[PDB]
């Protein structure tokens, strides 16, 4: 059946904004996963998981009699899709169980691992999400094998459909680089926002770059991809060597024996895939990656034998039974156990990417330290494993259960506790009047609060106005935030704050974070009053102010808006059309298409554009909250044409006289072009719509201001 | 950006079930369009539309100074996509303003027509939908040009995103027959459910079949496509000749001058398309279809000139200025006015498909009768226009406003008015006890009610349990309804009915329609009791019983389920996989995926399968309402394989012994295979889910029983 996407493959896709509707969710509209989790007997879940580790099923027999290695790989791949560029991927939504991730070649046979967990999922039901269970299972695996984890938090609610993520443009699984849809350009520069080297891989190719078995070159790809997953050198080495303390790879025969991935398999496979015609198809005969390596002499027990072997042997290039490149220890004795036959032993083996840990010079220093000091290794691995598996969970207020680590980690973007009474409704009214009496304008107040709150992204729940990180490096200097203008606003608000706080009794005070938001609220109320409408914008206090020392400047870089269509802002010229970047930002904000449309049209007329640009400001009463953006955009009396100077800027002229009325960008005019967006614009540009536009604008503004308020959930 | 549909282009698409969420709808969740419409000043709207008729805009100047022909075409196209096979298409959702229909070649320049209406739409806002406005406009165009319409009803709520309709499989607009994705096979047999001859046409090709200008052959295509739009020969001749009493076609120069359709155009085009480089690109120079025909001597006034011209001249084949085949009157004088230049006149001209009305022998007899009795023509056209524009609106209870025709038409599937007291809760309890005491089983009660209610489709709001048409021809004889079993259940219910009704005073009586549904409710209650659960199922009385003479047996044929996954029924072997047909049915029933899931699993254990098939009956307690379907389907202790006899039937055997435990179809097993469906099945097959399953099942059952209850809306 031919679809709209077939006829118009480059038209903008709004379906991404309308995922996760109540229609697709089997749980009631009142279901609260945190409340269910908080009553889970977590210790009981863990006991059942511990038992499972050594209860082999004959349909996928346990290597060494222990499923721990398999489950650790499972949890690492669940988390391993994360990209810092956009926060997408990660373990936080349990997306491994849906397409495409359930059928990526790097996730081969994890379908088996998830199926092993159905009896426990079934027993506990809604009180433990798949998303939490995948991670918990990896932690129990670790514990069962003698490794002390750093802790665990629940709270990852399940999702019910695939997320729309850009994983690359290749049309062939695992395509090598340099194809017509190459994700690499220049000197091996990987395109943002990607964080894997080949389509369908987690991070890197275990044979080496595009299959070339050079550990030094592979190290480059490890370092780049791991950094794009928010891991530094120490963390990277700790993770890889920690993981590869356990279990084995699977490559017992040729890969041509392996059948269709789950999404392609027949209905009778019941959601499993990669059925193998090689011998028994499983166990001793398993084929997963095609490699056949077993790293340590005790694959079912924590040890420091990975680095003992890495450094204690010289390594020879060899081939697995499937033909993949891998390495074997020269001259070694057969000291590695076989997974099924207690009479067989094997020489030590390694992946190309394992040898990167010794042959890259910066890795080698860390790896040596960890070899000489395994307690340092263990602690780094524990810390890195917690980070890996929690990096997309959001603020610590979302962490549930009895095993949450008390230590506050800098990567969590922590917010200090509030230890004083909060402002009440009368205080809020007093502050809004003081802010308006200062002389700050509607535009300055709206723009400041927008800048502070719109850093949120729902992908990894980072950003937002909590913390008042807008006053700190690097936010205070981002171009989109208008550094000089911002500094002036912040100085004014800080003076109002000082004055109010100095007047109080009983310890009541207002944080700068709360006052930035409140001041934006006052701006929107004032703009409504400028239009003739008396409205109260909701405000919820309780944000706190973070310090510079609590703020990782390098980690915060990925949150810089380089494209913010809500402020008509593009930092440079991109391949992707600006309207596509608008919808991407709207999705990060968690906005629907109606929400996106009302918000943008209101921001344009409040003066929120960076640089005071007139593009899209289709009103003669700027700083009044009206629907003028939509009424003027939709006026057929105006004709639009791209400018000669810039194809991305348009002039709107009166059709009869030629008189210049307006200018606009692609982000402004998509609302009058796209057939779905134009239908939304029409509602708000109708003669009956002024009350509705104000009400809906206020509601979406409040939604944005509150995106990171998990303290109120 | 590669998507899941790219990787797995034949996996089932559940997005069709989660359209029309509250996320994409800009109106509040409590918006009620009927209440808005009922307060519209419809008379005011009609005055504005009358004014618009002759208010020419320079960007698309009005032919003859009157937009009435353009608007008639616009409304006839809005309606003209309707297909009786599935009820999809039609005017009722205003879908002409969205992709793909806004850009079909046959809808060229209707973008202009819609844009002329924006000022009126803006003025009246939410109180008139686009969907109602398009039809109202057509009516006013006819009235303006001297034709008295049969009536008009409002109530077509707007929609906010495209419907997922199968329009065909061709990948080329307008492709002629016999290609790789041909919609024709055999003896020019058009594939169900399509009702057009070429991709992007409304019904037929105006040059003739595949472009061949044979009026007799064209008439075969006219007859078939119009029958697939619910129109008979009389209706067809009346509509074509009535439409073509007005206006003209547009083909002033070669089609290669015409640019991108709306969804392909540049952002500056602001939602319009088909910009033409030919001369002024509009008005006298317009190119729409490529034909250049004006049918009557008064194109802006109702006349009897269409049939005068058709019969009064002999016709010669010629070409338009764009090269399209059309006909010109031999020897005629230049009597047809020019649309723009009072000094030019033209000879009478006709399309191939107009000549079909004279050269097909059955049409010729009707055409002659209309030529000799123009009052008959006028009345037939008025009735056909009303049908055309209301065919998809559903029961008359949904018709709004002061111009609704009082006359009840057979095609409306009319339900008699209720003129007696209805049964109350105490009476319902008495009837349910009588039904359970009669010996009817859970299976018989559930299956009967299911058969009665599940004929509803939301596409055209036809079907459902109101009317008790299950007792009439042809529903009573449909294979899926199990005619012999049905007759025995109906005879028992009719005896209960008669006994109850004869005992009442004051006029109270229960309809058979209500009793069917109530007895199904008693079946579900009894099944829940059989499972240990104490459940009351909601019931709303007020259905009435329609007569056989109120039930057009040929129009009812399209409602026959040839595939009904809910009863594991397939009438024959089809090219479309059964699970796609299940999703199709769910969409017609208005079900989400969770609703489809719970419903199907419950129906399987209640004994609703046709023929008492064991396929998917995964329980040892049939006729008890439990979640057994899910718990057993998901048990990894069972392995599934297709049977040797039939690749579409599967056997589930114990993995350890080989012993046969169950059999199932594709519709049963897709719930254990599709990664989204299986995530839903998991919820209902969890240990905590029995009460959730029962409650959800009751809710969805109640939903289905009330789908046609627009008397209660
Ligand atoms: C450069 C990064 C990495 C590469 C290229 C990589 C590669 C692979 C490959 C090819 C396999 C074999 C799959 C199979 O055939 O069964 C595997 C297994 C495994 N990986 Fe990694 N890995 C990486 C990092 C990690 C990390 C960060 C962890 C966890 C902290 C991890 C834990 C494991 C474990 C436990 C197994 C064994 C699975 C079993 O016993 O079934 N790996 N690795
Ligand atoms: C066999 C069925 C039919 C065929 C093949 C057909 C074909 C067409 C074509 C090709 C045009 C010219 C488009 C353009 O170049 O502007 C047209 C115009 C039009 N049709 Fe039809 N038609 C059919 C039935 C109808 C019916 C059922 C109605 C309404 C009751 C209708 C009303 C009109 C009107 C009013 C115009 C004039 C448009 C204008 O003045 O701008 N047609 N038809
Ligand atoms: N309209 C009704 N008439 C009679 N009983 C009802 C009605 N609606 C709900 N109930 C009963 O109340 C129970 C729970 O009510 P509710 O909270 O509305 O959720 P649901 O959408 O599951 O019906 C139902 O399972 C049914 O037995
Ligand atoms: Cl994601
Ligand atoms: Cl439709
Ligand atoms: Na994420
Ligand atoms: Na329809």
């Amino acid at each position: 059946g031919t679809s709209n996407r077939d006829w118009w493959p480059n038209q903008l896709d709004l379906s991404i904004l309308h995922r996760h509707s109540s229609l697709s969710d089997p749980m009631g509209k009142d279901f609260n996963y945190a409340q269910a989790f908080e009553k889970l007997d977590l210790a009981a879940v863990k006991r059942d998981l511990h038992a499972l580790m050594t209860t082999s099923q004959d349909w996928w027999p346990a290597d060494f009699g222990h499923y721990g290695g398999l489950f650790i790989r499972m949890a690492w791949h669940s988390a391993g899709t994360y990209r810092t560029a956009d926060g997408r991927g990660g373990a936080g939504e349990g997306q491994q169980r849906f397409a495409p991730l359930n059928s990526w070649p790097d996730n081969a046979n994890l379908d088996k691992a998830r199926r092993l967990l159905w009896p426990i999922k079934q027993k506990y039901g809604r009180a433990i999400s798949w998303a939490d269970l995948l991670i918990l299972t990896g932690n129990v695996a670790l514990e069962s094998m003698g490794f002390k984890t750093f802790g665990f938090a629940g709270g990852r609610a399940d999702t019910w459909e695939p997320e729309d993520v850009y994983w690359g443009s290749e049309k062939i699984w695992l395509e090598l680089s340099g194809g017509p849809n190459s994700r690499y350009s220049g000197d091996r520069q990987l395109e943002n926002p990607l964080a894997a080297v080949q389509m369908g891989l987690i991070y890197v190719n275990p044979e080496g770059p595009d299959g070339n078995p050079d550990p030094v070159a592979a190290a480059r790809d490890i370092r780049d991809t791991f950094a794009r997953m928010a891991m530094n050198d120490e963390e990277t080495v700790a993770l890889i060597a920690g993981g590869h303390t356990f279990g084995k790879t699977h490559g017992a025969g040729p890969a041509s024996n392996v059948g269709a991935e789950p999404e392609a398999a027949g209905i009778e496979a019941q959601g499993l895939g990669w059925k193998s015609a090689y011998r028994t198809g499983k166990g001793a005969d398993a084929i997963t990656s095609g490699l056949e390596v077993t790293w340590t002499t005790t694959p079912t027990q924590w040890s420091h034998n990975f680095f003992e072997n890495l450094f204690g042997y010289e390594w020879e290039l060899t081939k697995s039974p499937a033909g993949a490149h891998q390495w074997v220890a020269k001259g070694a004795d057969a000291v590695i156990p076989d997974a099924f036959d207690p009479s067989k032993k094997h020489r030590p083996t390694m992946l190309t990417t394992d040898l990167s840990l010794r042959f890259d010079p910066a890795y080698e220093k860390i790896s040596r330290r960890f070899h000489e000091n395994p307690e340092q290794f263990a602690d780094a691995f524990a810390r890195a494993w917690f980070k890996l598996t929690h990096r997309d969970m959001g603020p610590r207020a979302r962490y549930l259960g009895p095993e949450v680590p008390a230590e506050v980690l800098l990567w969590q973007d922590p917010i200090p506790a509030v230890d004083h009474p909060l402002i009440d409704a009368a205080d809020a009214a007093e502050l809004k009047a003081k802010v308006l009496a200062s002389g700050l304008t509607v535009s300055q107040l709206v723009s400041t609060a927008w800048a502070a709150a719109s850093t949120f992204r729902g992908s990894d729940k980072r950003g937002g106005a909590n913390g008042a990180r807008i006053r700190l490096a690097p936010q205070k200097d981002w171009e989109a935030n208008q550094p000089e203008q911002l500094a002036a606003v912040l100085e004014t608000l800080e003076a109002i704050r000082t004055a109010f706080n100095g007047a109080q009794r009983g310890g009541k005070q207002v944080s700068l974070a709360d006052l930035i938001v409140l001041a934006g609220c006052a701006g929107v109320e004032q703009a409504a009053k400028n239009a003739g409408h008396a409205v109260t914008v909701p405000f919820a206090p309780g944000r706190a102010d973070a310090s510079q020392e609590q703020t990782d400047v390098e980690s915060m870089a990925v949150l810089e808006p380089v494209a913010d269509g809500f402020r008509n802002y593009l930092k440079g010229k991109y391949r992707v059309p600006a309207e596509v970047l608008l919808v991407d930002k709207a999705q990060l904000l968690t906005l629907s298409a109606p929400e996106m449309t009302v918000l943008l049209g209101g921001l344009r007329v409040l003066g929120a554009n960076v640089g005071q640009s007139r593009h899209g400001v289709f009103t003669a009463r700027e700083q009044a909250l009206t629907n003028d953006f939509f009424v003027n955009l939709l006026d057929m009396g105006t004709e639009w044409k791209p400018t000669a100077a810039d194809a991305d800027v348009f002039e709107g002229r009166d059709r009869a006289t030629g008189e210049l009325k307006w200018t606009g960008t692609r982000v402004d005019l998509v609302f009058g072009s796209h057939s779905q967006l134009r239908a939304l614009a029409e509602v708000y540009g109708s003669a009956d719509a002024q009350e509705k536009f104000v009400r809906d604008f206020v509601a979406v503004w409040n939604k944005v201001m509150n995106l990171d308020r998990f303290d109120l959930a």
